[PDB]
């Protein structure tokens, strides 16, 4: 199921209320939601091992995982956790994270590639959810 090839994101829900319920700082939630923070997403995809990379205006996150292998990463809003990734179908994944140092919400994301070609996204803390999709290019 190659997530492989680079990634452009068109449609974006629910975001604002993640990083709300995170405790995102306020003018960060408002510039992490303007038109030019948009993510840019590259993934590569060999087997079980994925690399990941995630592109904003003046930033960028890499990570490196194998499906199983458990690994260290961070959320969405930044804090160090563990991570471990898993198969749910053939074109789905998700990933559960473990924060490293103290406590808050429970963090996850997941990852789709759907038929009509598209890329699905999620992310949720706790009750809420955010939903994401991207196109190749
Ligand atoms: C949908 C995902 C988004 C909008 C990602 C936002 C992420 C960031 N990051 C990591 C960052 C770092 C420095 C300054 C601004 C940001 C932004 C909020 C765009």
């Amino acid at each position: 199921p190659n997530f492989s090839g680079n990634w452009k994101i068109i449609r974006s829900e629910n975001f604002e209320e993640l990083l709300k319920v995170l405790g995102v700082n306020v003018m960060l939630r408002k510039i992490a939601v303007a038109a030019a923070s948009k993510p840019a997403v590259e993934i590569k995809q060999e087997g079980d091992t994925f690399y990941i990379k995630t592109s904003t205006t003046v930033w960028t996150t890499e990570i490196n995982f194998k499906v199983g292998e458990e690994f260290e990463e961070q959320t969405v809003d930044g804090r160090p956790c563990k991570s471990l990734v898993k198969w749910e179908s053939e074109n789905k994944m998700v990933c559960e994270q473990k924060l490293l140092k103290g406590e808050g919400p429970k963090t996850s994301w997941t990852l789709e590639l759907t038929n009509d070609g598209e890329l699905i996204e999620t992310m949720t803390a706790d009750d809420v959810v955010c939903t994401k999709v991207y196109v190749r290019e």
